[PDB]
């Protein structure tokens, strides 16, 4: 892929993040705390899974970014809506707002619904995410694989603007610990 010149410098968006993460001061990296980080609740915060937003917000053009997911057992990576749920259980899928991937149990799988399962020879380290508004595709590529597709959304109905998605996942195993880190352009 040639979409490495599309890159934008994302931020997370401390307001928005479950009330046990923690966000480096420079905004490029989260992980999970072992206890509640003493924050107040707001009614932007992901309150029944690990999640967290970018803090730009798309509603044109093309874009592009990197995510280190070195050493994690769980995760979810993409982009959703502004106005997606953020209180109580839901799915991650296009109905509601969401194009993502993720790791679980030792397999990769897109957020459709039903789940797609994903075909990758080569554990990523790092995932790029590329979003073409206009042309409403979401595309994940294996930066550790030479930049190899995963997987692409296509015929997307983004209906409103878009951000950058994050989930670094529960750490009940002992395992699970690592950040997402936003990789340098
Ligand atoms: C082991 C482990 O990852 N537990 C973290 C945990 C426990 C209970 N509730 C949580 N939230 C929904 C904020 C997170």
């Amino acid at each position: 892929h040639h979409h490495h010149h599309h890159m934008v410098h994302i931020t997370l968006d401390r307001n928005t993040a479950n009330s046990w993460l923690i966000i480096s001061k420079d905004r490029r990296q989260v992980r999970m705390g072992d206890t509640h980080q003493n924050v107040s609740d707001n009614k932007e915060r992901f309150s029944n899974y690990p999640m967290v937003l970018g803090a730009q917000r798309f509603s044109s053009g093309k874009m592009y970014w990197e995510v280190d997911v070195t050493q994690k057992e769980a995760w979810d990576l993409g982009v959703c809506r502004d106005s997606v749920q953020r209180k109580g259980q839901f799915s991650l899928s296009p109905e509601n707002g969401f194009w993502t991937i993720w790791l679980w149990q030792d397999s990769y799988e897109a957020g459709t619904s039903p789940q797609t399962t994903l075909h990758i020879q080569v554990p990523p380290c790092q995932i790029g995410i590329f979003v073409d508004y206009e042309a409403g595709v979401v595309s994940f590529y294996n930066i550790t694989d030479h930049g190899s597709l995963i997987y692409t959304f296509s015929e997307c109905v983004f209906a409103g603007p878009l951000r950058p998605f994050f989930n670094v996942g529960f750490n009940y195993s002992g395992g699970n610990a690592a950040p997402l880190k936003l990789c340098p352009l």
